[PDB]
């Protein structure tokens, strides 16, 4: 045939949460635009529940102890091997064996433990506890998380945080997302394909990321020319990071989300940003005047993080925190259609064959 | 944009092409890269070797010794703690991303992994306060699945072994189900062996997987104390229950993997034998009087049971068994979707509701702005 591997263009769910409008330049949450969302200051909490109930009313329950303590130095694995720990320990059933009301807690309640194990990760071993009546006091869950984290948070970094979240909340059907849909249509429990969908976006081509521009935003800042070091870098062979193909139509919706809100909130590093993305683009489409080049989300969204204080190597396990909506979302939707994902395979190989006709057959013992 | 005679879950959708393994269910045969089944198991081919069969094409190769667990955590479920264990393979034991690895790399992270796998299920089945068994009467065993046995028994009977060889060796690779398609979408994005493999272990633990052995000890109880092995099946479906190990077809025929075990089951003389296939004999006839139109046969986890049992397993240890066995579909896959390098990304189509404002969303009244 003239088929292509891994399902590409071939059509697998139908579904009710979000639209990723790429023709028409927009992102809706179950019609609800994200633009509407961040510009009225909608919390990543009631966005989580607009993504999974369909409609706001129901929040996110509060935090509790771990279910493990671990701690390796791997916040991505730390979170997989607690998922695990939740049918032993705290009672997590099979989605064939509860209702839709017990699965939706279940996402939620995991929800909230994989945010506590990141926000925890983050603050220092040896600095004072927060006390737990300051965590369970604080509006949104955009707020218990930082001041879990940094104790006293700045308010325009919680800001940039629900920014940030909301605009990755979902994005479609990637491989993350698909993955959950694949172990939920089994009937395992919602830990096992919340486990792995975070497999999935541990692989490096999963899909979006906060592009690693931090050494080269801290090398414009110090020569002060953007036009140079942007044809430098191209120039030695190395790529450009966060400036590529294009993704929508033209820019990402939310793409200028997080440039608007690294603006509004007066990000210190805003202006270097934008001399970096206009050499980056007039360069780009100065070298392939065929392609079309738009700038990456994951570039305002690593100035985004950074500006709330993110360090690099925490930063792809705040792009995690937020797609526990989606991921929730589509989990649950997949537990109403309890339909089981199976395709098939074409076989290719070698035709029949004796044993003494496999090679290194000399080798092996028996009896 | 439309559904076009749209059914949801992929079913019959080509995703892969494979060289690995083909259950030719027209034919009613099963093949491992060409190699019958049947000729496997009848000429005693133990595991180790049929693993390295399936990852790597030919023979030659074997799996690493044993070795500590990476992480002393038991919380009394083995897939949980298995789990747990996969995860700590990266920042423990250096597994770096596919992306990242040659083949011979990931062939041995894999094979590490089974092992380790292997070892979880085994001593996870001995009494910690009996005796401990010697590190040097481990060592001077020859095949992985004697090294299993030996762990766990002690003194393993050697009929036992080859029951256990029996078992994994038609368990080890069955085609493209949710656990192994699970496994190639994780290792179609480049992370390392260890994410891969726990996702499948995930979709396996599944109750709509399938394939785990049938809970029909208690039946095959109850006929012999009263022996009459078909007013025994007679009643259970008067009454209504399910009758465990038969229903639909899987090879169009008979499932060469069953006639495989059933074989086993009387070459190596199981005492559980006889009486199985008298509950055989009269479930079957009894299934096609009921419905003279269905096509109905005898599931291969049935006789899985029967084999199993024999072996010593218990009941609820029968389903780490099966997880063993199929880490060598798992691996082989993975190093198969490695060398593929594509990703793995379907698409789905929105039926939602248009474009709204946040203000006409049921429950705008309970939001607070920041």
């Amino acid at each position: 045939e003239n088929f292509v591997p891994g399902l590409d263009g071939v059509v697998a769910f139908t579904t009710e949460i979000a639209e990723p409008d790429k023709d028409g330049g927009a992102l809706r949450y179950r019609g609800v635009d994200i633009e509407d969302l961040v510009s009225q200051r909608v919390t990543f909490g009631d966005v989580w529940a607009l993504l999974v109930d369909g409609n706001f009313g129901s929040g996110l329950p509060p935090a509790e102890p771990f279910p493990l303590p671990i701690h390796s130095g791997d916040v991505r694995v730390d979170v997989q091997a607690g998922l695990a720990m939740l049918a032993p320990i705290w009672g997590y059933a099979p989605l064939l064996d509860i209702d839709d009301a017990t699965a939706r807690q279940q996402l939620a309640r995991a929800s909230v433990m994989a945010l506590s194990y990141v926000a925890q990760s983050a603050r220092g071993i040896y600095q004072p506890a927060v006390p737990q009546r300051i965590i369970d006091e604080c509006s949104t869950v955009t707020a218990r998380f930082m001041t879990m984290w940094q104790g006293e948070p700045d308010p325009r970094h919680i800001e940039a945080i629900d920014a940030y979240w909301v605009s990755a909340a979902e994005h479609g059907m990637n491989a993350s997302t698909f993955t959950a849909r694949v172990i939920a249509s089994t009937g395992a429990d919602v830990a096992a394909a919340l486990s792995g969908a975070i497999g999935a976006m541990s692989g490096p081509l999963h899909g979006g990321a906060p592009a690693r521009v931090l050494p080269m935003l801290d090398e414009v800042e110090r020569a002060g020319d953007a036009r140079s070091v942007v044809k430098g870098i191209l120039d030695r062979g190395e790529k450009l990071m966060g400036f590529g193909h294009r993704v929508y139509r033209a820019e990402d919706p939310r793409a200028r989300v997080l440039r608007a809100a690294a603006e509004r909130l007066g990000a210190p590093r805003y202006e270097v940003a934008v001399a970096v993305e206009q050499a980056a683009l007039s360069e780009l489409r100065e070298r392939r005047p065929d392609r079309a080049i738009e700038t990456n989300v994951e570039f305002w969204a690593a100035v985004v993080l950074d500006f709330a204080r993110v360090p690099a190597n925490m930063m792809p396990a705040m792009f995690t925190c937020g797609r526990t909506a989606g991921w929730c979302a589509h989990i649950l939707e997949q537990k109403r259609l309890g339909k089981l994902v199976r395709p098939s395979a074409i076989y290719v190989g070698p035709g029949p064959r004796s044993p003494e006709s496999v090679d290194g057959w000399e080798r092996v013992l028996t009896t």
